[PDB]
């Protein structure tokens, strides 16, 4: 549960960082 919740946070931030970074 905790590992899954933390993993989703990393992907969410990673997605935003990728979109912002050209």
């Amino acid at each position: 549960f905790f590992h899954h919740i933390f993993r989703g946070i990393v992907h969410v931030g990673k997605t935003i960082h990728r979109l912002v970074t050209g």
